[PDB]
């Protein structure tokens, strides 16, 4: 009824990482460690790093799914709003209803769960390129947090799960997301509100 959000490193030491993009007015994606919250513009690249302490088996995959953060909304499927699901902006692979897309990965698969109706996007787990210490997935969020008839100002969390080839859990991490026009300003405001509290 509600997917778990419990952080779980598992046998491979799985966890996420984020770049340090700052809070300038022009920034398009920025992550707040103090809030565990990503702030991003609509349909812009969100680099999310994957870190492990040891190599998971061939066939391991990485799934992303959004849920509402507030308990009274957690059973509602997070989906694109009535405008954005109809705006014909598909990449040829993501269903138009899905909030979260993966950029530039032809092996991405989009699931409409037959029992929960929830949406997710899953890719093969890949090792870092030679010379790199981690792997990065580029996500896009395809509605604003404020979109009426969709998220409608309700905060969401993205849950990233490392899965075996059957879909069994190997690791889990998560972060809050706000999709907004000015992520740098909103991160600064929310961090200041946190400090004042
Ligand atoms: C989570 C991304 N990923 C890593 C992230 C950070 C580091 C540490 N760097 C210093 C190693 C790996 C790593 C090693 C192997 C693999 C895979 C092998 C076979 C697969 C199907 S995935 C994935 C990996
Ligand atoms: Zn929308």
């Amino acid at each position: 009824s509600v997917p778990s959000q419990k952080t779980y490193q598992g046998s491979y030491g799985f966890r996420l990482g984020f770049l340090h993009s700052g809070t300038a007015k022009s920034v398009t994606c920025t992550y707040s460690p103090a809030l565990n919250k990503l702030f991003c513009q609509l349909a812009k690249t969100c680099p999310v790093q994957l870190w492990v302490d040891s190599t998971p088996p061939p066939g391991t995959r990485v799934r992303a799914m959004a849920i509402y953060k507030q308990s009274q909304h957690m059973t509602e499927v997070v989906r694109r709003c009535p405008h954005h699901e109809r705006c014909s902006d598909s990449d040829g692979l993501a269903p138009p209803q899905h909030l979260i897309r993966v950029e530039g990965n032809l092996r991405a698969e989009y699931l409409d769960d037959r029992n929960t109706f929830r949406h997710s996007v899953v890719v093969p787990c890949e090792p870092p390129e030679v010379g790199s210490d981690c792997t990065t997935i580029h996500y896009n969020y395809m509605c604003y947090s404020s979109c009426m008839g969709g998220m409608n100002r309700r905060p969401i969390l993205t849950i990233i799960t490392l899965e075996d080839s059957s879909g069994n859990l190997l690791g889990r991490d998560s972060f809050e997301v706000r999709v907004c026009a000015c992520p740098g300003r909103d991160r600064r405001t929310e961090e200041e509100n946190l400090r004042k509290k």
